[PDB]
């Protein structure tokens, strides 16, 4: 967001655009750059920039300045995700949402967030502790779910991650429940990243779940490359949220990162309330963070 009162100098005028572009190009890289924005798509986007300021004339009718900013507006939308907006829609009910994601990821209240915006669409929701390997964490969804009115099935004395999720699954099933979200996890530390796709696995295997949301925590930056790769490559069908785009600078980065996986990006997490979730819009993106 330093770049909207960049932008804002821009627009109001100065000096002659070859020079206010130029320098406006230099602060853009900085600012992605800045954000953990991978180097290459940062260089990238500037030559497909120039490349389209070389190449589209604007009309006489319209100003330069907007012009230019309307390309930058319109590249930057690609760089973040393109335009395609992702269908968050249950395909039939009752629809299984399994989340993933290591500790720490911000899983626990992006699960709680879910139910909290399926259940303002108008969907009966039950949520599924199945995270056995942080204790505090079924308590923990349990208050959410008080918070919101949304029961939480969990057995805190149960070690059997499979066996919590599938009977969670099944009573909220015969209920006649919506939407079901499980949270899940896969075994802390060395080789967390192996664990929790091999967890992932094996759990996806027993609930056959209708959605797989890898939960990714923003603050790692352009670093979340290699789990959304590894998550799109070993679950082509799932998606990714990504939680605390508002606690770092490294969001743009982490977001820049997972699209250029090719993984999908259904919601952002927007901060600590259980409000704070937003289907994620690339182009809605980037109009916040120009101005
Ligand atoms: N600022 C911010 N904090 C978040 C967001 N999502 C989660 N958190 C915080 O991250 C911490 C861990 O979240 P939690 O759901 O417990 O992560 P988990 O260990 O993967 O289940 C908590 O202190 C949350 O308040 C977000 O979107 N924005």
């Amino acid at each position: 967001e330093n770049i909207r009162d960049a932008v804002r100098k821009f627009l109001t005028g100065s000096t002659p655009y070859e020079k206010a572009v130029d320098e406006f190009i230099k602060d853009l890289q900085k600012s992605l750059i800045s954000s953990d924005v991978n180097v290459k798509l940062v260089f990238s986007l500037t030559a497909k920039i120039k490349e389209r300021l070389n190449k589209e004339k604007p009309p006489s009718v319209l100003e330069r300045k907007e012009w230019f900013i309307s390309i930058v507006y319109d590249e930057l939308s690609k760089l973040f995700g393109g335009d395609k907006e992702p269908n968050v829609n249950p395909t039939k009910l009752p629809f299984i949402i399994m989340l993933v994601g290591v500790q720490g990821s911000g899983k626990t209240t992006t699960a709680g967030k879910l139910a909290y915006f399926y259940k303002k669409r108008g969907y009966k929701v039950g949520l599924v502790a199945a995270d056995v390997y942080r204790p505090a964490a079924y308590d923990q969804l349990l208050q959410l779910g008080n918070q919101i009115g949304v029961q939480v099935y969990g057995e805190p004395n149960n070690q059997n991650p499979i066996e919590i999720a599938k009977k969670g699954v099944d009573i909220f099933v015969k209920n006649k429940m919506d939407i079901i979200i499980v949270d899940t996890a896969g075994r802390h530390g060395y080789g967390e990243e192996t664990k929790l796709l091999e967890e992932m696995k094996e759990m996806y295997d027993v609930l056959k779940p209708d959605d797989v949301i890898l939960v990714i925590d923003a603050s790692i930056g352009q670093k979340a490359y290699d789990l959304a790769s590894r998550f799109h490559q070993a679950s082509p069908i799932g998606s990714v949220i990504i939680t605390k785009m508002d606690g770092t600078a490294k969001g743009g980065g982490a977001l820049s990162a997972v699209v250029a996986t090719g993984a999908t990006i259904k919601f952002i997490g927007t901060g600590e309330k259980i409000d704070e979730l937003e289907t994620f819009n690339a182009k809605r993106f980037v109009s916040r963070i120009l101005g």
